[PDB]
């Protein structure tokens, strides 16, 4: 098969991240999914010490635990697997850490447990990070380029992606360097929609299109695709593969991206 990176977001908390191999190709029987994120871990804030700490929920942990039998298989199979964090109503956020030691000793939390559950990276999204909750400061010009300058250089060969939402988007460069290059992607966090990213990255490392497996028309789910792919881009994000029977929907996408039905096992 050829033609765009599929993403898959599934929310561990509801879901298994295995329903992301049992969809691949009818025709020539590739997968139908690239790459899977694990939704997803969050940027937690101490009160006390005033510091931002990495938290992972009990189904989040059960699915890391348990990578030998959740993660490793969709590995084996070709398919990425990420880990997204996101911020919380607490008042961390990836774009107001106070300083580069703030901001790197964040980004080592993050590699250690990608280095430790046999990830292949990290995808940030910086939604529901309510900066100024529980008097967090708000963001600033530099948190973001040290945490992705950081977390970057503990991890040069693994996936680093950001969903275009957020003060942190917004917030690729500072004291000259941008990090807009530190990326592998950047996809739309408006589902159902086309909205291209403003990040510095190659047509083929955008996606401009966004959908809800689900909850997104297949008409839309195809027009989009049918999009990607009639522009030049080279990623299409999907969310919320669940554990039900949504052939229909995959392959109203996999026919645009790849010219084939998809074939749920």
């Amino acid at each position: 098969k050829q033609g765009p990176t599929s993403v898959a977001y599934v929310e561990v908390n509801n879901n298994s991240m295995l329903n992301v191999g049992k969809y691949t190709l009818a025709d020539g029987g590739g997968n139908a999914f690239d790459v899977a994120v694990i939704f997803a871990a969050n940027i937690n804030y101490d009160t006390g010490t005033k510091t931002a700490y990495l938290h992972f929920n009990e189904n989040v942990q059960r699915v890391l635990d348990n990578a030998v039998t959740q993660i490793r298989p969709l590995q084996q199979q070709g398919i990425k697997v990420l880990l997204s964090v996101l911020g919380n109503h607490q008042g961390a956020g990836f774009a107001n850490f106070p300083s580069q030691q703030a901001a790197s000793a964040f980004a080592k939390q993050l590699s250690d447990a990608v280095a430790k559950y046999g990830l292949d990276g990290v995808d940030f999204n910086d939604e529901y990070a309510e900066y100024g909750n529980n008097g967090t400061a708000q963001p600033n010009d530099s948190s973001f380029v040290h945490l992705v300058t950081a977390l970057r250089a503990n991890m040069p060969d693994k996936i680093i992606s950001l969903y275009n939402i957020g003060p942190a988007a917004s917030r690729l460069s500072y004291g000259g360097v941008d990090v807009s290059d530190k990326f592998d992607y950047a996809w739309n966090p408006y589902y159902g929609t086309w909205q291209v990213p403003g990040i510095a990255l190659p047509k083929a490392q955008l996606s401009p299109a966004a959908v809800e497996i689900g909850r997104t028309s297949r008409s839309t789910v195809a027009d989009l695709a049918r999009r990607t792919v009639d522009e030049g881009y080279g990623v299409y994000l999907t969310y919320n593969l669940d554990g039900g029977d949504r052939t229909a929907d995959v392959s109203a996408f996999t026919r645009e991206l790849y010219g084939s039905e998809a074939v749920r096992t």
